[PDB]
């Protein structure tokens, strides 16, 4: 059967342009890049079998990959239960210009437990519905050709501790239709015997000092690494180790850094060497910003980048999509939320329980949009204290769903520590999931000192990290500061707006406060935003405005949920949001 | 001189038939399976130095490997002090069909501290009496022929802190003669350069699944790992894997699952390759089955085999000879006390603070009796208070006694992981060492969640684990219960029966209730048995009935020490006790 | 300019002695001695810089390498602050006998972080001020010759949390001189692929046991150690290991043992065989020693050596030099405050918060010294509660402290763990950077349970480790007693005398007491020193006598700070201390 959009939902303008023959064909790590890769996103063959049930090998309906089971892209549209498993197959060729080197099987993200069989072969397995994951499957690969690649995917959703964001089994409120499978793109890449697995970069602005660790797969003595940084295309500094030593590269004291205002970025190109002759090279880019807390002159702790106070404010970003949910149809969708965000005058965007793919973040890079990453929630709560410091009863997880939180951190943060616009990490948001926070704000802190701690949006909040984070809808309001660190408003606004032919359910839609027009929406956006502006000066140093676009029911977005209106006014909140993220500029 | 059993005690009637030519000759790990293997059991030279003194060349006596020295059996018959040391000394040839293969010494169990010298080199060290070790003795090898093999054993017994068991410096009531050196069968075996150390061995009934993890001396990436698993001779399942993924192979959903009643076992051959060539290749054997606890419809917790609720019945078989202490005297004799386990009705076994060799556990897969696993005993005790949950002075271990103990459980269930007998792992009995029961509990089951943990037999009782333990002599009696777990009653009985020309010593003989005829002994035993029959319904789970045999002045058996006497009424008791295992069959 | 002493301080004999061109040309490490070697001592290329700031190319003045940039021998006598980084720079060529071999690059000693390029590729980084290391700059060498070393250091002293002993930014009372840089010797050596990096030797008389681990720095299956002890030229004993299994050698049971009046010292050779070819060998030294406590028949814990009670009775030797501060001038200095030690009657030397080169230890191990090895202190302070046991308001470091107080105190260790001079480790001083005592005296005492453990030098004082130690001045005085332990005064005297001509500065002098003249001087120490003897036997153990030489301002060693004069009257001194390190024979 023809490939269709599922379901009779509101669609993007991209729907009607998905190619199921190209699929998201744009390069899926733009951080460190190689020439040559295979795009493996399209038609598969799917199945939805009962938890321990036979594999089968003929197969009546197809998948399109990226895109997960519940979309409406992925010409599927149907729902998996605990008790269910998804079943990916499809063939594939590899390139003759391949032969003699080692592939590489590339997962952007799979929603939750992966295991992946090349030719009945296993090559390996996972858990986390939101970090990317490789396997060699080198040793699985048929000299004949047309290797069958097969994919097994579990998702319990809610009826499972794991970090799931916003996902739940039954919709309402605030919280969305499920996402389960494969939901990033799937590549292939060959590399060499001895590759460089993972680029560190790391920026010093006080020791004018750019430091790149190349991780590679197996190391030798006589392992050798040069780094190249270029400003356009004229080499300005260049680094060499040996010994697996971090590669430091002396930076000019005239570099230009990284800002949302001038969010200029570095070339790199890394080069591995096996004594003198070369094995592998990729090319990275980098930027050098520095992101802290201090004092300023009136005594009040603000955000500082590049040792300057800078006041942060930004939407709130869930990234879903009534087409693709967590995949963005296309690339050009994907950039159009980030786009549109600096054309409304904000500076930054908080990533809301959820891990986008690593073009967005690179957009982001290249925009000048700092990001708040939060770590995406799950399990059971504790009570939700959100207006004093907590002293209910502390919420103890399970071994097995404690292990999970931190595994599962512990990758996001890895997976996206060379990012330049990511500024602060959010480990809790509003006691979901929320346990042991002072422990793993500390453990936040510690595992990346150039980040910012958030330890709890909205609450529990306890006196750890860099800041006190207050929800408040739906006006501002200041009603707990913390003098040791910066007080920060991370959630507030959520005007809502029911803008008919663009909604996702004809009724049981909400916002925190409602109109009948766009009008008086923006009032109501500028009245806030003015009541913000002289919070700055009284304590507040950074505000995420609810939200980005509208999801489901969820009306309160600047955007409909299908992107097709602008639901408020943008050049009355350009105005308001620039003199904003101006508020602290001397 | 020639060999020649030493002492005047009771002996079993297979102490007449050994062989010191041919001693012990079975395959000592019928869980993994290689064709090619030489035993070095047979008369070593022994000498009993000083603790510290010098290694001798020469050697007045033999002792017969493997032994124990202070056995009757080993020809010696001397005891050994904290203050002494035993030196086994042997030369044995290499097999020219082994040329240019990996040459491993395998140890199934020395007691306490070991270290092995061949032709003067050091090869290795091992601390701990109950589990197996090995080493790579190839570069140590001569070609000249004559490889000279030095064994140095040390064993402090009861006047250090490590786990041993009954053994005792001076043995009385409960406690029995030490057990010092060589007491499981030596041997040698040809191994690729790699190779599989180990297979662990886990099923899935729920999820129709067996997991087989190759563990492998080296890795690299193109190793390639099949497992075959095989219904008799047709094979029915198989499973690949690379990268070190551990072996997932997909069972048919009407695999025969293993239990007491009909104990299935599959084949399995797993073959490593490295990239095309077959490199290592062993056999092995798994069952489908599973343990876990349920409350019933009646608001009891029972222990379940595969999900079906099952009340485990067996004695408590310390694992004693008179002739070989430790060590049974053939292979016909190990099996014998199973096999009259199984007569009597039975459906488990409680092995009581020892770990006997690998041919022992796979009897017990093949027969089909679940197996109760205790962990050997050692050091100082705390209070025992047996008919309450403990609030008195927890014992504080020495780090170095807390480190033997930790090491020594890990490696048992390490060892003995893939055998599907063993069904509850019992880290502690009647208080004996016992510390951070709630910290050994949570760490048992986290490290094998696939069996059941019984925290502390008998006590100290902690809310903790998947059972409750009680003791009572000698009738059964439920003084404690635990409604959120299971309550069994993990030792009673203990009719003494004193036999004249079977026991060990001629008075100082007792039981916990003595009669003078096996007519007596048997009906207190149906007595015991019918009031533990109708406590099934109001409570008890599982029970362990003591014991299986006589053990020197303890002769409260259901066979005496020699094994030529069966004390109780086989035909009466298999009556009841089978009726018991069947209590819980709906 | 051409090289000369900086400074018009006082100076040692030996400063007019140096020759820039052959500076401490001595083996760098006795203990694990190779033939071939390459001193890079001497004058270097230096430039002081802002931290952060551009490496220089072109250099305007030249340090003696390796003299500390404040020192006087240095030629240079500037002082480093926090913001600034040090530059060595110098040419150096390879020996062609070298060729093929790895070439190692070894540092004694360098505070406090060191970042080394060799040919412009980053070779290794250090942190730790007085622990050597090394690395293999072998793939960053250049075929053509002339390669290029540069050195860059940073030192904050005691503007960091860092250990740092007795080094301050401004030098007062009891606080000397800041020692920033290179100051111990730098060296190359070639070694083969496989070579031994370590070598652990650790004694055990009782056993009648030597034990030697050759850490190599990979490990293959067929590696093969053997180690010869030699009694002069005698070969007295052998062993041989493979699987990296550490070389066991039995000893004789007539073996001579070391201690102060008889330290005798076996000859080691260390053999590595890949199969039967050598590919490296070292020569080493051994000594049969033990270092334990027992309660004496009077009731009172002494500390023994080699089972026998004995006083140990020494100076306070901070180890600071009026020309070369940290560093000795020639090796001639190094040893002539040991042999002045020994010309004084003592048998013990307490090394203050500082870790002295390689050739300094093994000097103690040849003369016969038993040393007290203090970890260097630094951070912040608790209240000093010098005259009770604890219970003030403990001192909690920063994480960062933390980690760099364990990772150097192991290291310091692990470097040390050979030289038998070695009986006590000492991890705090009078509260100076004190925190979790008993876990550290518990973690020091459980990493190397062959040394004695003195858990705070003169207080914070808690019931742990293996002695109590008091400090008093300017008399003794036991106004703490643990009868549990040994009791020790680890500090006393500080007898002050002002000899013109002889001191570091004119003003500010001070000592504990300050007398006028060598005999009145003699007269008090003597008084002191018939105080302490008849303590003995009222439950002291140990003593240490303050201070071996004047350092600075304070005027009370029993030395002048340059050497040149003894203070105190040697033959009376002799006499009395004699009585008491002997004051314990039986
Ligand atoms: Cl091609
Ligand atoms: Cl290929
Ligand atoms: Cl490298
Ligand atoms: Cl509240
Ligand atoms: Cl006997
Ligand atoms: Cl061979
Ligand atoms: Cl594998
Ligand atoms: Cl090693
Ligand atoms: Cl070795
Ligand atoms: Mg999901
Ligand atoms: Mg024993
Ligand atoms: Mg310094």
């Amino acid at each position: 059967a023809q490939w269709k959009p599922a379901g009779d939902r509101i669609k993007t303008k991209w729907a009607e342009q998905i190619n199921p023959s190209d699929v998201l064909p744009e390069y899926p790590r733009p951080i460190m890049q190689r020439n040559d890769w295979k795009n493996l996103n399209g038609l598969w063959d799917y199945a939805i079998i009962d938890k321990g049930g036979r594999i089968p090998t003929d197969f009546e309906g197809q998948i399109l990959v990226p895109f997960a089971v519940e979309s409406s892209l992925s010409g599927v549209g149907k729902r998996v239960n605990e008790n269910q498993e998804v079943i990916y197959q499809r063939s594939f060729e590899i390139p003759s210009a391949w032969r003699g080197k080692q592939v590489l099987l590339h997962f952007g993200a799979v929603d939750w437990k992966t295991d992946v069989w090349v030719n009945d072969i296993k090559v390996g397995s996972h858990t986390g519905g939101f970090t990317p994951f490789s396997f060699d499957i080198t040793p699985a690969l048929s000299a004949k050709g047309n290797n069958r690649l097969v994919v097994k995917v579990w998702d319990p959703t809610d009826r499972g501790p794991q970090p799931r964001g916003k996902q739940v089994s039954r919709p309402e409120g605030i919280w969305y239709t499920p996402v389960t499978g494969i939901w990033q793109t799937v590549w292939l890449e060959p590399v060499a015997g001895k590759h460089i697995e993972n680029l560190r970069i790391t920026p010093d602005i006080d020791r004018h000092l750019l430091t790149v660790k190349a991780e590679l797969n197996t190391n030798s003595t006589s392992d050798f690494v040069e780094v190249n940084v270029y400003d356009g295309n004229q080499l300005i500094a260049a680094g060499k180790s040996i010994n697996g030593e971090p590669v430091e590269v002396a930076m000019p004291e005239n570099a230009k850094l990284w800002s949302p205002d001038s969010p200029f970025l570095y070339t790199l190109k890394v080069t591995l060497k096996e004594g003198n002759k070369i094995v592998d090279k990729v090319d990275s880019y980098a930027a050098m910003r520095k992101y802290s807390t201090r004092r300023d002159a009136n005594g009040i702790v603000r955000l500082e980048l590049n040792n300057e106070a800078l006041f942060q404010f930004g939407p709130l970003d869930q990234g879903w999509w009534p087409d693709g949910l967590y995949t963005a149809p296309t690339d050009e969708a994907l950039l159009y939320d980030i786009q549109k965000t600096k054309d409304f005058g904000y500076n930054m965007i908080r990533k809301h329980i959820k891990v986008e793919p690593a073009r967005w973040y690179t957009y982001c890079d290249q925009l000048g949009i700092i990001v708040w990453q939060d770590m995406p929630s799950g399990d059971r709560n504790p009570q939700w204290q959100n207006r004093k410091y907590f002293d209910g009863t502390e919420m103890k997880r399970s071994a097995e769903s404690e292990a999970y939180y931190r595994k599962e951190w512990k990758e996001i943060m890895d997976c996206l520590h060379s990012y330049p616009c990511i500024g602060t990490w959010v480990p809790f948001n509003e006691a979901w999931g929320q346990f042991k926070t002072v422990e793993i704000a500390e453990w936040t802190k510690q595992y990346d000192p150039t980040r910012l701690v958030n330890p709890a949006s909205g609450g529990n909040h306890y006196t750890c990290g860099d800041m006190l984070d207050l929800h408040n809808y739906p006006a501002p309001e200041m009603y707990l500061y913390d003098a040791q660190r910066a007080t920060v408003l991370g959630e507030y606004g959520g005007i809502g707006l029911v803008l008919k032919d663009h909604i996702w359910e004809p009724n049981r839609n909400w916002g925190y406060v409602q109109f009948n027009s766009s009008k008086e929406a923006t009032d109501e956006y500028v009245k806030y935003a003015d009541m913000l502006y002289k919070m700055v000066d009284r304590g507040f140093s950074a505000a995420v405005y609810t939200q980005t676009t509208d999801v489901e029911v969820e009306v309160n977005g600047l955007m409909t949920y299908d992107r097709k209106v602008i639901k408020l006014d943008e050049k009355r909140a350009k105005e308001i949001n620039t003199r904003i993220c101006n508020s602290l500029k001397k």
